[PDB]
């Protein structure tokens, strides 16, 4: 189904660095639709839940602190395989090991400031969407360029 | 004093031609700070309230009928003379008459499908901002690049 | 009418300099359709007729010589106001006086190597199309993105 | 010896998504010389003759039915291992699986609408070139950038 | 002559914003040749000599303090009419007044930190070029592209 | 440490093709800081010392002759893991083998003229950096962007 959605959030570093458009631009070009988008400064409460699975790791502290140290451009893209393609496009956890051509590969250098977050799977995509987005903020009627899909 | 704001909004034809990234990136490279942002489908009420000044104009008709036929990305940016600088970057009403390097100049071709809206005067920015944006959807502690202003 | 066509030809200098895609790219983005396109090395006979109105000027010699000293990517774009918009996008005769953002302004430096040629009016557009293009080489069925025109 | 050629062709979905410039520019920046080029609407004959190797495959069906539903930009480039290098730049069959930086990787999302075709082996280039191109539509006196080869 | 030269300098606010490459590439694109290039930190001496003409002018204070406040990438480009062309590409004194397409229009918003200085006349160029560069650093051998000048 | 340094050099074939700005901007984009920069023409001495390791290696002949055959833009970038990251961005020895996204994959097609050299290890970097640069040319003051490193 071409309804697969994912959740992306350009953190306070891709934001203060002037990358919001560049990043969105890359997904628009691939062929994915933007079904939600907004700017907000994440709450500790939202930071801790967003980052639930890292509750016990040394860096969870360093994480939530930063992800709410400024604005975050949260968004949702839809399309076939969107969840895995986005990751692929994002790169790997460490910017320095990210191949050139991927968001992290091209602009990233330090794991702590690795620019963007993208759902690792449909399940977390959905936990992430619902969580940041109230169903009203999303689109419903969606048909990207009929030259994308057969 | 470096806090001037304008409300821009990419219309259904910009948002659907996959130009939200490009457009945002342009003001972003210029140096203005994004202070609000959100996708949505405008309502006849807010749209007709937007085009108040064009009520009896023969085009107000299909004007309101287009900024509600799909998604709109609203936004507010901030910095020195952003209001005047934005329009300049947008171009002129007729995209065919806009200079290359401007937004309508580079991607527009018809007056109905002229891609983006801008605030023509502070008074008007402040007026369209409050329309589209609630007071708690816009940043406050701002800090543009420290290399940007003297 | 959205059938206005124009004739553009990237001369042997925009060609050997690696500009064909860049140049085409700019017209595709503005919103114009490509109704014909081909590579060929112009004939003296075609050069002299193409450049008919400069038959008596000192440079006509220097012109036709060069315009057939190599391959030329001849093309035809269609859309509203295509003839005048293209010129505007091309710049002025002298690259050095061409505003930045226009093809000549950005890549041009010497009038003799000013990169591209674009019809100055419908009348020469048509004399130029017919002349380089046999009606069979052009398209007929044409509808660009319905987000360009109202 | 530096004369290898491949026949690439931007399909109805690339040509219609306004990607002929971008695609051409990529091989152009790489260093290959364009040695032929032409837009056109392929015929069932030449198309089915193109996809000969896929005759009984369940997709040959709507395969031939798409490369004839609109315009196609055929082209031939030339240089060292262009044949192998082209494919690499194109990506892999599934656009979702193509790496960012490649053509299908950056703009594709479905296998039916995968944008561009390429020659997978010299023997196959030479085979598709002669199909689409008459012997008098391709350059002969070629001279790539003098800084390009040793 | 195709051997005119201008002295350009990406100011500290330019070097700090990651603009060196972009700025340099705009020029390499137009067709000018890099004859001189180097990063240094201007000594108060050089800044006073270089910005001499504005001594009695009030703002001399900032121009020099600011300009010595960090690294500078000094450049000397050669080319037919480079002096007047380069300043055109730069835009006007106020980045808010500069039009899109020019270095200051695309990137700057405040007069105090307007990214780049460029020689205003062939008078100031040779003056500034000698004051910031030494005969041995500047190339004597220039091979102007044949597809550039006639 | 965020103070590792690599020595990069755009070879003659790179300077001649108008690639300095692009190459430099790829690095400024990633997040590395330019610490050293200058254009010179390598003396046969420097080229032999610099390319020493390949003496017994056959192709020593070309590497040095070619590398002295024109201007060079010498660079020294600083950054966490710059050495290994920079070589990754460059691609592999053969530009035909390099993947899109890297300097050599996007731009080169022949091993002999592969545009840029980059230090292979922190061992070779400090060696090469001292041999091509002088303590006074290299910045001592570095202010690494806060949105870059944690
Ligand atoms: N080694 C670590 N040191 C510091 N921060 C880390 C480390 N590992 C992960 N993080 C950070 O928090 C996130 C960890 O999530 P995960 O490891 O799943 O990566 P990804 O973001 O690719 O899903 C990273 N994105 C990064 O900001
Ligand atoms: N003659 C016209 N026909 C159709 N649409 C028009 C016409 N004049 C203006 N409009 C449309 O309505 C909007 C009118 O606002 P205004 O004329 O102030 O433009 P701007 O966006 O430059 O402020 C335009 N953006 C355009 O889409
Ligand atoms: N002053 C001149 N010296 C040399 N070549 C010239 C001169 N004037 C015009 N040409 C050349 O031939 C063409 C002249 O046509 P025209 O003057 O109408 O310019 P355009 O190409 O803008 O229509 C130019 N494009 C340029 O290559
Ligand atoms: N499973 C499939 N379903 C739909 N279309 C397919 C499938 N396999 C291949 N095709 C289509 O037919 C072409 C088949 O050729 P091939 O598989 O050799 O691809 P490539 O373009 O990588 O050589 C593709 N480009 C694609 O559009
Ligand atoms: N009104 C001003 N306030 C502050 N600094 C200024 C002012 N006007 C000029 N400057 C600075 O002085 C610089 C050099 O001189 P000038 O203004 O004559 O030429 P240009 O502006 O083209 O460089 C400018 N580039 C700008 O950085
Ligand atoms: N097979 C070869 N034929 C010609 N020149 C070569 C060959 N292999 C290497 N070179 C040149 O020698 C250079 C420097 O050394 P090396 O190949 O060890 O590292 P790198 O290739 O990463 O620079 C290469 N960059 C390339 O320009």
């Amino acid at each position: 189904v071409n309804k697969e959605r994912t959740f992306l959030a350009v953190k306070p570093d891709g934001v203060a660095r002037g990358l919001v458009g560049e990043i969105i631009a890359r997904y628009e070009k691939k062929g994915f639709v933007l079904v939600g988008l907004k700017q907000l400064v994440p709450t500790k409460d939202l930071a801790e839940s967003h980052y639930a699975e890292h509750k016990e790791r040394p860096f969870f502290g360093g994480l939530v602190s930063f992800i709410t140290s400024g604005p975050v451009v949260a968004m949702v893209f839809e399309g076939k395989g969107v969840v895995a393609s986005a990751r692929l496009m994002i790169g790997v956890t460490n910017p320095l090991a990210s191949a050139p051509g991927s968001i992290r590969g091209d602009f990233g250098v330090d794991v702590g400031r690795n620019i963007i977050h993208g759902s690792d799977s449909v399940e977390s995509a959905n936990r992430e969407i619902a969580l940041w987005f109230k169903p009203e903020e999303l689109l419903t009627e969606v048909k990207p360029n009929p030259n994308l899909y057969e």
